[PDB]
C-alpha cells in the first residue's frame, strides 16, 4: 500500500525529529552550557514544532482519512497506528501552532530555570515561569475542552480515561487505608536503628554500585547510557539509546541507589517495546501511569524486597565498612525500609509514598479550577503535607519546588505515579502464580524470569494495547487498588507491629 | 519583509545546525553504540532539512529581490545574501535525494572509522571509504572543475585555492624543511626526551587542559571540556563552543598540545561579533583561517618556550616524580624536539607540514583516479617514507590515524598548512604591535595577544574573506616565507 508508506513515513520522520528533541532535553541536564541557554530553547522550540505540523498537516490528515477507509485490508499496528495518529491530529488542531511554540520553548526555559531555583532553594525564581506554564495550560484546557472537570483535559493527556471523579473515589480509599496504617508505624516503640543509614558513603563508591546494578537488573549498557543530574528520569532518544541519570548524596547511599533502580525500571521497559513498532506511533509506553507500573515494579517490587538484598548487602557493606561494619543483613533490610512520613517524594518509603502523589493531585485539581494562585500555592503545598503526613516543609527546596513535572509543563502527570503503584502491586500478586520461586530468584541474583515476565505482558506491547487491555489481560481483573493496599498493609504491619 | 523573512530563513537553519552539531557532538561522547544508526537518519534528515532551506524556490526569490534592492542592504545584509546565493547555486547542482544519503553515509562511517582505528583493522573501514570517495568523486562532476577535478573539493574549503597554486607552495615547503630536517636528525645535539614518555596520571592532566583552558581565555559559561578518541571543536550555538581533548599518560604532551590546538578555534568562535549570531556570517572565515586561529594558539604560544615560564611549576608538582629535577630550560628543549613520526596530530613543528602534503597528494592522486582504495595503505605508507623515512607498521598510525575522511572531508587537509602559514604571517606582523610578546607569555598575560587576534580576525566572522582577512592584518598577501623563515630559524637554534 502506497498511502500507507507515505504515512510510516511521515510518522518515521517524527521519530528522528524526536531523537533530536530528546537529546536536546538530555544535553541540557547534563551540562549543556548557559550561554547557550537562549538559542537551545529556540531550537528544541522549532524541532518541537516541526513535529507538531507533520501531525496537524493537511497531508497528514488526508493519509488518515484514506487509511480509515481501508482499515480491513490494514493489518493490526497499521490500523493501532492511524487511530493514534488521528487523536493526535484532532488534538493538536485544536491548538494554534503559534502558541505551542512558544510553549515549548517556554518549558525549555522554565526547567533551566527551575534547575536553579531549586539549587538554591529559591521560589521566586521559578515562580515568574510557574505563572506562564500554568497560565498556557488553563488556555489549552480551553481549546481541547472537557466534559467534567476541567482539569481532566490535562489528566486524559497522561492517562485516557482517567477523570477527576475517578480519582476522587480511588485516593479516597488510599487515605482510608495508608493514613491510618502510617499512625499506627508512628505510635510504636518498634523504631529500628536507621543511624548507619545516614552516615557517609563516597560517591565514587555509590557510582559504581548504581552502575553495577544497572547491569545485574538487565539494563542494557550498549544501549544506553548512566550520567549525573539534578533530578534523574529516563529518556528515549530512539530506541536503541534509552538513557538513565541519577543523584548522588553521601549522606544517603539509598537515594541513588532506589533513584538509578527506578529509572532503571522505565528503562528496561522501553528497552523491550516490539522493534518491529521502532521507528513508529505505537514504539512507546501504553500511558505514564503503565510506565510507572514498571519503574515502580523494580524500584519497590524488588529492590524494596529484602531477598533482593541478601546477595548484595556484601558488596554494600564492603564499599563503604566504616558504616555498616557489625550491622545485621536483617537490621539493613529494616533500615533501608523504614516507613516514616518525610518531605521527598522521590525519597520517602513505600507507605508514605501513595500519600505524596495524593498531596500534588489535589493541588493540581485546584490550581485548574481557579482555586488558587501560584502566589498561594507554597502556602497551600505546604498544607496538605502536613494534613496528610504531620510535617511542614522548612525550605523551597524540599516544598513546592522539590519535583521538576511542573517546570517541564507535565500537569496532570502524577496521578500516574499513584496508579502506576497500584498496577504494579496488581501485576506482582499475578506474578506470583508463574513465580512461586521470585523471593528465590533475587536471593540468587537472577533476573531473567521476572523480566521476561514483564517483557511479554507489558513491554513488547508498546502502545498496541491500552492500559486497561494490558492490566486485564495480564491479570485477568481490571485495576484493582485492593492489591496495593494489601501489599503496603501486610508489608509494614509485620514491620512493626 | 523581505530582508526580514531571509534572516528569519538564516536562523531557521542556525537551530538546525545546533541540532546537527549536538548530534554529532554526541556520538562522539558517549552515545549508545545500539542508536547508532538512527543516530546517523537523524543527522541526515536535520542536515538535508538545512540543505532544503538553502536551495528552496522562496530562497531564491528573496536572494534575487534582495540583490536588485543591493544598494540598499547593510553591509552584513549584502555580504549575508552573497553567501545565500552561493550556497543556493552550489548546493542546487547536487540532488537532493543523494546529499541525504551522503550526510547518512559520514555519519555511519565515521562510527565505523572509530571502531576500526580502536581494532587497527582497515577491512572494517575500507567499505566506507569506498562509498564516500564515489560520492565526491560525483560531486566533483556535478559542481564541476577547470583545470584539476581535485580543485572542486579544494574550493569547498578554502575558495581560491587550485592544484596549480598547492603544488607551487608545497614545493617551496618541501625544498625547505627537507634539508632542515636531515640536519635536525643529523647531530648530536639530540635533547634528552626521556622524562617525557614516563607516567603522568590521567587525572592530573585533566586538571591543567582545564586550567589551561580558563588562563587561555575559553570561557565555560559559554562551553565545556570533553574526552574524544580525536579531539575536534564545535560550534552548537554562538553561547555553546565545546571542545575535546585525549589524554595519554605516557606522554603528557598529546592532551596539553591537543587542548590548546582545540581552544584556538574556541577562543576564535567565542569571538565572532555576536551581531552576526544566529546568521550565515557567524563562523569561521575558512578552515584556513580557523586552522591559523588554531595552530597560533598550539605552536605560536604552546610552543614557544616562554609560554612554560609561568606554568612550569605546575606541570611539576602534578606529576613530581617524572619532572624532578629536570631543568625548566631541558623541559622546552624536549618538548621542542624534532624527529620524524607517524601521528600528524602530535607531530612536531618542524616535521608537521609534510604529514599535510602527504594527504594533499594522496587525496591528488584519489580524485584523478591514479589509485584504489584497495591500494591506500600501501601508496600512504609510502609517501611515509618518501617524505619522513618510516613506514607505519599499523594502519593504526597509517592510514586510519585521522578521521577527516570518514567525515567525509576530502580537500581538508590542506587548510592545515594554509593555517600554519596564516600564523606565521599573523605571528611576525603582531610582534610589530607587540614586541613584548615573549615578555607577556613569561608573565602568562595573554589578553593583549587576544584582542590582538580578536580585532584582526575573530570578531569579522564571515564579513571579510581570507584573502581579505590577512591583507588587512598584515599588508599583504600569504607568504610561505614567514613560516619558512619561522621554522628554519627556530629549529636552526635548537640543534644547530
Ligand atoms: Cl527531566
Ligand atoms: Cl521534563
Ligand atoms: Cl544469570
Ligand atoms: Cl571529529
Ligand atoms: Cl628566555
Ligand atoms: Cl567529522
Ligand atoms: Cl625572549
Ligand atoms: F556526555
Ligand atoms: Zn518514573
Ligand atoms: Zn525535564
Ligand atoms: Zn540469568
Ligand atoms: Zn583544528
Ligand atoms: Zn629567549
Ligand atoms: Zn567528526
Ligand atoms: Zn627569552
Amino acid at each position: 500500500h502506497t498511502y500507507e508508506k507515505e504515512f510510516f513515513d511521515l510518522l518515521k520522520r517524527i521519530s528522528h525529529y524526536s531523537e533530536a528533541v530528546a537529546l536536546m532535553h538530555w544535553d541540557s541536564r547534563t551540562g549543556a552550557p548557559k550561554n547557550g541557554s537562549e538559542d537551545r530553547a529556540e531550537s528544541i522550540g522549532q524541532l518541537s514544532t516541526d513535529i507538531f505540523n507533520i501531525q496537524t498537516s493537511d497531508r497528514m490528515k488526508e493519509l488518515i482519512d484514506v487509511l480509515y477507509e481501508r482499515f480491513d485490508d490494514l493489518s493490526e499496528d497499521t490500523k493501532k497506528a492511524v487511530e493514534l495518529a488521528k487523536k493526535e491530529y484532532e488534538e493538536n488542531k485544536k491548538i494554534p501552532e503559534a502558541e505551542y511554540k512558544e510553549y515549548v520553548i517556554l518549558c525549555s526555559k522554565a526547567e533551566t530555570a527551575w534547575e536553579e531555583a531549586k539549587g538554591k532553594s529559591d521560589f521566586s525564581l521559578f515562580s515568574p515561569y510557574l505563572e506562564q506554564l500554568i497560565e498556557f495550560n488553563k488556555r489549552f484546557i480551553t481549546y481541547w475542552g472537557y466534559q467534567e472537570h476541567p482539569y481532566d483535559a490535562l489528566l486524559d493527556l497522561f492517562e485516557p480515561g482517567v477523570t477527576v471523579k475517578v480519582l476522587d473515589q480511588l485516593f479516597a480509599e488510599l487515605k482510608e487505608a495508608i493514613i491510618p496504617l502510617v499512625k499506627q508505624v508512628t505510635a510504636s516503640g518498634n523504631k529500628p536503628d536507621t543511624s548507619f543509614i545516614t552516615k557517609a558513603f563516597p560517591k565514587e563508591k555509590q557510582k559504581e554500585l548504581s552502575l553495577y546494578f544497572l547491569q545485574e537488573l538487565g539494563y542494557d549498557f550498549d544501549g544506553g547510557r548512566l550520567d549525573e543530574t539534578v533530578h534523574p528520569f529516563a529518556t528515549t532518544l530512539n530506541r536503541g539509546d534509552v538513557r538513565v541519570t541519577t543523584r548522588y548524596d553521601e549522606k544517603d547511599f539509598r537515594t541513588a541507589i532506589f533513584g538509578t533502580i527506578h529509572e532503571c525500571g522505565h528503562a528496561i521497559y522501553e528497552q523491550n517495546i516490539d522493534e518491529a513498532l521502532s521507528g513508529t506511533n505505537l514504539s512507546d509506553g501504553a500511558s505514564m501511569g503503565i510506565h510507572e507500573s514498571q519503574s515502580l515494579f523494580y524500584e519497590n517490587f524488588i529492590g524494596r524486597n529484602k531477598h533482593f538484598w541478601t546477595p548484595y548487602y556484601k558488596k554494600i557493606q564492603e564499599a563503604s565498612p566504616v558504616q555498616f561494619k557489625d550491622i545485621s543483613l536483617d537490621d539493613f533490610v529494616r533500615a533501608i525500609n523504614e516507613s516514616k512520613p518525610s518531605f521527598i517524594r522521590v525519597e520517602a518509603d513505600e507507605l508514605t509514598y501513595p500519600l505524596h502523589i495524593i498531596i500534588r493531585y489535589e493541588i493540581e485539581k485546584a490550581i485548574f479550577s481557579n482555586e488558587v494562585s501560584v502566589e498561594d500555592l507554597p502556602s497551600l503545598w505546604n498544607q496538605k503535607y502536613q494534613d496528610y503526613l504531620g510535617i511542614t516543609p522548612q525550605t523551597d527546596a524540599e516544598g513546592i519546588l522539590q519535583d521538576v513535572h511542573w517546570a517541564g509543563g507535565d500537569f496532570g502527570y502524577f496521578p500516574s505515579y499513584a496508579l502506576g503503584y497500584m498496577y504494579a502491586a496488581q501485576l506482582k500478586q499475578k506474578m506470583l502464580e508463574d513465580l512461586p520461586e521470585f523471593d528465590a530468584l533475587l536471593e540468587r541474583g537472577e533476573f531473567h524470569p521476572i523480566k521476561q515476565w514483564l517483557t511479554e505482558k507489558v513491554h513488547i506491547h508498546g502502545k498496541r494495547k491500552k492500559p486497561l487491555d494490558i492490566i486485564k489481560d495480564a491479570t485477568g481483573e481490571e485495576l484493582n487498588v485492593r492489591y496495593l493496599i494489601d501489599y503496603l498493609s501486610n508489608k509494614y504491619s509485620n514491620l512493626y507491629l
